[PDB]
């Protein structure tokens, strides 16, 4: 019953301020270990779009370069209806888009999403929902985890282990009161090579909205919806709320 949410759209007017630092975790460099490279007008775009205290998600895809099959050039990001969280969010399925043109070849290399706290390994959370999108359809799907606080954003990518995958399927739900035999163990240091001179699109819902927190019930997680490139819509837009219209509307 809180009025909350304007003091957050105005907040998210200023997201653009927090690209003059950008982190991106890099530990030692290996060659036999794939590379995921993601432009910067992606991320740039993509942290305009989200939230300032709930989570923001999206798939990606790409394909390798024609020279390193080990380069995983980004090369599409997919918003698909959900229903954000702090600290979690509530994902659609892996979208159909076979449809849609310049798809020949797309792989789908995993998932992307914004953060309130910094940490070196994929929260509780983020194996639940992680698991429950990839389990059954492709276990070398990364996690691109974005930790963006007032000043700066922050990229982490991670794999997950098979015993990661057995956790996330017992841990289904997304209120964790057993928390039971967590491990930063499970994830895994992915490298995350951030580039500039590669330029990526979106993907996003038909109708447009992606953002479900206002729309609430009419988010169904098990939809077959469909998809098309556009430019997403930032997460306060007009047709994320009708209801706020409406409550001023009448009265």
């Amino acid at each position: 019953s809180k009025n909350e949410w304007r003091k957050s759209a105005i907040a998210n007017t200023l997201l653009y301020l927090r690209l003059k630092n950008i982190y991106v975790s890099a530990d030692d460099f290996v060659e036999e270990q794939n590379v995921y490279v993601l432009p910067k007008n992606l991320l740039k775009k993509f942290i305009e779009i989200s939230d300032v205290k709930i989570q923001v998600a999206a798939f990606i895809y790409g394909m390798s370069a024609k020279d390193h099959p080990k380069v995983k050039e980004i090369k599409t990001v997919v918003l698909v209806p959900q229903l954000g969280h702090v600290g979690s969010v509530q994902i659609s399925n892996i979208p159909d888009i076979g449809d849609l043109p310049d798809t020949e070849g797309l792989e789908l290399l995993g998932w992307i999403h914004t953060q309130t706290e910094e940490l070196k390994f994929m929260a509780a959370s983020e194996v639940a929902t992680h698991s429950k999108l990839f389990a059954d359809k492709k276990r070398d799907c990364i996690d691109i985890s974005i930790f963006s606080t007032p000043g700066s954003v922050s990229l982490s990518a991670y794999n997950l282990t098979d015993e990661g995958y057995q956790w996330g399927e017992e841990n289904k739900d997304i209120m964790n009161v057993l928390s039971e035999g967590f491990e930063p163990t499970f994830s895994t240091h992915a490298q995350l090579l951030l580039s500039d001179r590669i330029t990526g699109n979106f993907i996003i819902p038909s109708g447009n909205v992606w953002n479900y927190t206002f729309m609430g019930t009419a988010f169904n997680q098990e939809g077959d919806y469909n998809f098309k490139y556009g430019i997403p819509l930032e997460f306060y837009n007009e047709m994320h709320r009708p209801v706020h219209f409406l409550q001023f509307s009448e009265l």
